């Protein structure tokens, strides 16, 4: 086979509002901010943007708390401003997609409201409430978000379910009448012609009948524990059956949980289910599993090999989204890359050819492009996210860990290194707000600026522009079967994009220094499509590349 579509050939860019840009002055980015810097998107050569969670929201998560899936958020604008946003874009050929949280709702949304006052009222079992065992939650099941997953509510003497914070109940999806009103509910944005649904944390929605404890084992990897819930492809496929199958859109699964060997059943095109696989597996390698703000050290032998196995896995009937770095993880040329101002710009570029040279669904986060950094975090009241206060309350509070370990570890894989506003240009607060921006802007801004790269043809931003264009340019580049030159090489990361006779090979020095690589077997270089930090000149039939200290290139190679 080998199926088009316009999803798989997309160029993505994640929109995180909050975080975009503010026009009013309050500090908070805004759908007004958002429209008004389209033509820059557009310039960049995005065709598709994501948007985080749009709706009313007391913002416990920062919109994954919604207290009315119909409402926009009240920091983001009017129903207006968002029918707008839709407008704009189409006038510019760019296609929307929203996120879709219906695995819980906010406390303050009318159908918790209903459900919690009394055990007789209709909504009661929109939620899952359970009694406790022992004057004790139900189970042992912990929150992601810190403390038990179990709240115990005064009036009906019953506990509620939480997977992520107190204010995020469950929804109670084995109750055919939750999921009505979640699909009545999609028809009502798919209606207003949004192109894509991001459905966060899609695996979780089936819960485990009669909610067992969960092993001493079990506790130390819950996540995975809650995707095994039986019901969740009946689930996912009725949706598709009853809503997703009836517009023209695409649709991404955000697997959080879902062990790679599982993922499949989600976007097998056959199973008719989700369109595109986020997955975990390459984005959070060196994340422990247990202690989960804790990272480790990683090499590019482990970094290639999860690459090649998602794709694998991906295999002829799924897809992938691939994406380094998003507004829950730190920013990829820091994680992935080296941000110190020597090797930051060809490190950002390298991470780019990377990326748009994937066999998947490129997903480009607000930011990446000028290559932003993670923020210098001090002190534990430096970061705003629920989920970092979380982890401390559970292991700093408790004496488990000390303060300041904790806080190295944080600083490196809080989601807030995302967070930070995006950094326009050169001006007060990097132009972001007239204000006080709601989380302090990198005091980066002043060297790392859309200003200084968009007319700079140099720069991250143009380099991103350039990669773009090619990908359209080479149906290799998107299509094509990817094969890696040594799983096991530390130090060049070498791989073949191929469709037919169209051979492409991509090759990035991860070291900072130079770097000799003979290329294997038969290979020679027919073309130089790009390359960043290069020094030496490649003629025709090369079959060696002296590669500069985070040197980056793409090749055609000789049939
Ligand atoms: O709401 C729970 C979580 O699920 C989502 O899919 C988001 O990506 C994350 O930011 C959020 O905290
Ligand atoms: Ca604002």
């Amino acid at each position: 086979n080998a199926l088009p579509t316009w999803w798989k050939q997309a160029v993505f860019y994640q929109v995180y509002p909050r975080s975009f840009k503010d026009t009013n002055g309050d500090g908070i980015g805004d759908l007004n901010g958002i429209i008004e810097n389209l033509d820059y998107l557009k310039k960049l050569g995005i065709d598709a943007i994501w948007i985080n969670p749009h709706y009313d929201s007391p913002n416990t998560d920062n919109g994954y708390d919604i207290r009315d899936y119909r409402k926009i958020m009240k920091e983001y604008g009017t129903m207006e401003d968002f029918d707008r946003l839709i407008s704009e874009m189409k006038k510019r050929n760019m296609r929307l997609m929203i996120d879709i949280v219906i695995n819980h709702t906010s406390d303050q949304h009318a159908w918790f409201v209903q459900s919690k006052s009394g055990k007789n009222n209709p909504y009661r079992d929109y939620y899952f409430w359970r009694d406790g065992k022992d004057g004790h939650a139900p189970n042992n099941y912990p929150s992601f978000f810190g403390g038990s997953a179990w709240e115990k509510d005064d009036k009906s003497g019953q506990y509620y379910l939480h997977y992520f914070a107190k204010q995020q109940p469950d929804l109670n999806w084995d109750n055919p009448k939750v999921r009505q009103d979640l699909y009545d509910m999609l028809r009502f944005w798919l209606d207003k012609g949004v192109s894509g649904l991001r459905f966060a944390t899609v695996a979780t929605y089936s819960k485990i009948p009669n909610f067992p404890d969960l092993s001493q084992q079990q506790l130390k990897n819950f996540a995975e524990e809650y995707t095994k819930g039986p019901k969740i492809h009946d689930y996912v496929n009725e949706m598709n059956r009853e809503v997703l199958s009836h517009y023209d859109i695409a649709t991404a699964g955000e697997i959080f949980g879902v062990p790679l060997d599982k993922s499949i059943k989600f976007f097998d095109r056959r199973r008719n289910e989700l369109n595109i696989a986020f997955t975990f597996d390459l984005i959070r390698l060196d994340r422990d599993a247990d202690e989960r703000w804790r990272r480790k050290d990683w090499t590019l032998s482990q970094f290639r090999k999860i690459v090649d196995k998602v794709d694998q896995t991906a295999g002829e009937y799924g897809w992938n989204a691939f994406f380094l770095d998003n507004h829950d993880n730190p920013r990829a040329v820091s994680h992935f890359g080296d941000d110190r101002p020597q090797w930051r710009e060809h490190a950002a570029k390298a991470l780019a050819t990377l990326t748009l040279t994937q066999r998947a669904t490129p997903f480009i986060y607000q930011g990446s492009e000028l290559g932003m950094t993670n923020y210098p975090f001090k002190k534990i009241d430096d970061f705003d996210d629920v989920e970092v206060k979380g982890f401390w309350q559970d292991y700093v509070e408790t004496g488990k860990v000390k303060a300041e370990e904790f806080l190295q570890n944080v600083r490196q894989t809080s989601r807030d290194n995302s967070r930070t506003p995006f950094q326009w240009d050169a001006s007060k607060n990097a132009g972001f707000t007239s204000g006080t921006p709601w989380l302090k802007i990198n005091p980066n801004y002043k060297e790392i600026n859309s200003a200084d790269q968009i007319n700079n043809p140099n720069s991250v931003f143009n380099y991103y522009r350039k990669l773009i264009n090619i990908r359209h340019d080479i149906p290799a580049l998107t299509y094509g079967s990817y094969i890696d030159l040594d799983p096991d090489n530390n130090s060049v990361y070498a791989y073949t994009r191929t469709l037919g006779a169209e051979k492409y090979l991509v090759v990035i020095n991860f070291k900072e220094e130079v770097m000799h690589y003979t290329l294997p077997g038969d290979l020679s270089i027919n073309k130089v499509i790009t390359e960043n930090n290069s020094h030496t000149i490649v003629n025709k039939n090369d079959r060696q590349l002296r590669l500069e200290p985070w040197q980056s290139g793409i090749y055609k190679l000789n049939p």
